[PDB]
């Protein structure tokens, strides 16, 4: 009744009064309508069935002839006593639950769910036990799974307690009219001709650019803007992609007072009113009905040919779009680009993305948050979609919050991002409290890192480590750093902080290595996190999400290349978290017993995998080496050394620290020796690896457009190595999109020979 308003303010890092002090009708209208939208979603959520609630709160953690049957440990809610019994690998959770209730009575299964001990996870649904991530990881590490039988009533109890004339302007400076990236007229247009998404872009210069400012010609209520407007500029020539809202720093920002002449109130024609009304481009526009009927996927090309300045062509295009059938995910993601800015085009693109699954949405969520930067008005279809999907799934809501929270320091998005988070919080009061615990933990991690930064300059490395340990052992710090959901994976619980296992890197920004343990979770609760303050993790997150996509796409064609796309999450201004892949070490640390460096990797794997286990480790290495050889070549991952390439004790080879991408790969004889089983020349084993590399490269080539589309949507992020058209050009060259399957295979073989030649 009083705290919520201050709770949101502390969580978002901005006071709610700052939105009210703006005296903006658009801001207030978004706040009232989205609060209503999010509260209704929260009400529907409180009436869900116990499994439907689990599908929201604990979404299934799944993996992307037998012969097998493995052991399991099961306990109940009240009693501490556990029952150990062997079950089948093919068996479903209901079979385990029925077996658990039989052993309980001696010492109905449909009314239960299997809680994963010391983890924010549940084992439910019609899936074989081996398909669940927890059981699979337990099987691949020789661990006994610990589960708890939780009755339907208990899940509902948890659900209940977690409730809530030519255009003219008087310049009182370069002016230009835009409908996205293309000029509507000269830097020459009628008022009736003006489209709904028309932008008036300014540039103040002396050659030396000073500042820029953009504005919408129509308001959020569809009415044409009149008359006087003070434009607070952003520092810089003409920038149409930039935000339509002024600089919040009114004290130092240069302004631009302009007057919009009163032509008559004039509102843009409504839906029903619209419905009534070089040589290649003209031919495509002529065949607009044939494209609507026979080629629906060619909509993007049809929107690029239509005259956005001519109002007759726009209304003609809109009627075709109003009757246009549903388009695939790939085509819909292409339409969210700044080249297609029309509101009705955006609404059609969102409706085509309603068929996305929670897992599909999660993969593109990073790009969807980036599209919000291109949005002109606060109340848009993308915001309604993201909020609605985040309210339906707690894991989606988690990452949507963190993706917006990490950009709060940026003034251009702080208002939009802060309002969406406030709306989400009105929808989920309990999850808001859960995220506050994560925010308070990161607050103490920042303070601890600041302390380590100062202490390192004053004393030696082991003295700074004991200094770090004393700071952690503080009552407030121990409570804040412990018993929370992992921001990198909400399914993982960060229980007891292991102060003695915690350390720092003696280099520039001094990153922290934080270790955790869990009595309840056992060995699964042993988790590590790298906290980085001062280094930017946006480029690292993108590269890892692309490697994850590569892995997903390969698996969709039946190819498992045993990749390691570990979690990376920026949380604030040059602040973020990295997931520690335990039981893994760098090539450099392994090199620091092999007589020669070419034998180092195999010798290390021999000691970790003795006997028959070695053959699997060699296969794990070969598949992962092939996967990363293609991944590093395609994405253009440079600055590669022995300290940024890691290997798991199980065999898997993986890359770390992605500071430079998009402009050849690392194929050292250290890798070849493991692939060839230790033999000087093993053609059979190397040609299979070459074959696996060729297969990996060809599967990505067919999905080349998807990589290009996602990299095009990531131009909004403001990445230094991904901002212009020439940056994405590396993917066109590396994947060889113009070439055919055999033309690119010969090109890749020369590059494969080149990486092996210079070794
Ligand atoms: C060099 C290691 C040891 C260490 C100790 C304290 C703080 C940071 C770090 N480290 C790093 O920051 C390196 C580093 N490690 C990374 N890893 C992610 C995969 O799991 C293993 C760790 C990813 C990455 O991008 N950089």
């Amino acid at each position: 009744k009083k705290l919520i308003n201050s709770q949101i303010s502390l969580l978002i890092g901005k006071g709610l009064h700052e939105f009210d002090s703006l005296r903006d009708p658009e801001v207030n209208d978004f706040r009232t309508k989205m609060r209503q939208f999010c509260e209704e979603a929260a009400a529907h959520r409180q009436q869900l069935g116990w499994v439907e609630w689990l599908q929201y709160s604990f979404p299934l953690q799944l993996e992307p002839v037998s012969n097998r049957a493995l052991l399991v440990n099961v306990k109940f809610e009240g009693s501490e006593e556990s029952f150990t019994f062997q079950v089948s690998t093919k068996d479903m959770p209901l079979a385990l639950m029925a077996c658990a209730l039989r052993k309980k009575a001696t010492v109905q299964p449909e009314e239960y769910a299997l809680q994963v001990n010391g983890r924010h996870e549940y084992l439910y649904g019609n899936y074989p036990l081996c398909h669940f991530q927890y059981i699979c990881s337990c099987l691949h590490s020789g661990l006994t799974p610990h589960l708890t039988m939780v009755h339907s009533s208990s899940i509902l109890a948890m659900r209940d307690e977690q409730s809530n004339q030519p255009f003219s302007i008087e310049l009182i400076v370069q002016a230009g009219l835009f409908h996205g990236n293309e000029m509507l007229c000269k830097t020459d247009i009628s008022v009736c001709d003006l489209p709904r998404m028309a932008r008036l872009c300014f540039a103040l210069y002396a050659d030396c650019p000073i500042a820029w400012a953009n504005l919408m010609l129509f308001d959020y209520k569809d009415q044409l803007k009149t008359g006087e407007r003070c434009l607070y500029m952003w520092p810089s020539l003409l920038n149409p992609a930039g935000t339509v809202r002024g600089n919040p720093n009114t004290e130092s920002a240069a302004a631009l007072v302009i007057y919009l002449p009163e032509v008559a109130p004039v509102y843009f024609p409504a839906l029903e009113k619209i419905l009534e009304l070089e040589h290649e481009k003209d031919l495509v526009w002529k065949m607009r009905h044939e494209v609507q009927e026979h080629f629906p996927e060619a909509l993007a090309r049809l929107l690029l040919v239509t005259k956005w300045n001519k109002h007759e062509d726009v209304a003609q295009m809109l009627y075709l779009l109003c009757s246009w059938p549903e388009l695939p995910v790939l085509s819909a993601l292409e339409l969210l680009d700044f080249s297609f800015p029309d509101c009705y085009v955006g609404s059609f693109a969102i409706k085509s993305l309603r068929k996305l699954t929670d897992d599909e949405l999660f993969q593109y969520l990073l790009q969807l948050v980036q599209v919000l930067k291109y949005e002109s008005y606060l109340d848009c279809e993308l915001t309604k979609f993201l909020l609605g999907r985040a309210l339906a799934n707690r894991k989606i809501g988690h990452f949507l919050f963190w993706h917006l929270r990490s950009e709060m320091h940026v003034p251009s998005v702080a208002l939009r991002f802060g309002l969406i988070m406030e709306a989400y919080c009105r929808g989920s009061t309990h999850h808001m409290k859960v995220l506050m615990k994560q925010g308070e933990a990161l607050s103490k991690l920042k303070a601890l890192n600041d302390f380590v930064k100062v202490s390192s300059q004053k004393t030696t490395k082991p003295q700074t480590k004991e200094m770090m340990h004393m700071c952690m052992r503080q009552e407030t710090y121990m409570e804040a750093l412990s018993h929370l959901q992992s921001p990198l994976d909400p399914s993982t619980l960060l229980e007891e902080v292991c102060v003695e296992q915690c350390t720092f890197m003696d280099s520039k920004m001094k990153p922290l290595w934080i270790m955790y343990s869990s009595e309840e979770a056992g060995s699964a609760g042993n988790v590590g996190i790298i906290f980085k303050n001062g280094d930017d993790l946006r480029q690292d997150m993108l590269t890892l999400q692309m490697i994850q996509l590569m892995d997903v796409l390969w698996k969709q064609e039946g190819l498992d290349l045993r990749m390691t796309p570990y979690g990376c999450l920026p949380t604030g201004d040059r602040t973020g978290l990295i997931e520690v892949v335990l039981h893994s070490d760098t090539i450099a640390n392994i090199q620091l017993t092999a007589a020669f460096n070419k034998d180092a990797l195999l010798n290390w794997l021999k000691s970790k995998n003795p006997g028959e286990a070695l053959d699997r480790a060699i296969e794990e290495f070969t598949l992962s080496c092939a996967g990363y050889c293609v991944a590093t070549y395609v994405l253009g991952i440079g600055d590669r050394h022995s300290d940024n390439i890691m290997i798991r004790e199980s065999g898997q080879l993986f890359h770390i620290d992605f500071g430079h991408f998009l402009g050849p790969f690392i194929l050292t004889y250290d890798f070849v020796h493991v692939i060839q089983q230790g033999k000087t020349n093993n053609s059979e084993k190397f040609e299979r690896f070459r074959g696996y590399c060729e297969r990996a490269y060809t599967i990505l080539r067919r999905h080349g457009l998807l990589f290009l589309h996602l990299f095009a949507l990531m131009r909004a992020a403001g990445l230094p190595e991904l901002s212009c058209s020439k940056d994405i050009q590396y993917l066109k060259d590396s994947l060889a999109l113009g070439k055919t399957e055999e033309e690119a295979l010969k090109h890749f073989r020369v590059k494969f020979n080149e990486a092996l030649r210079e070794s």
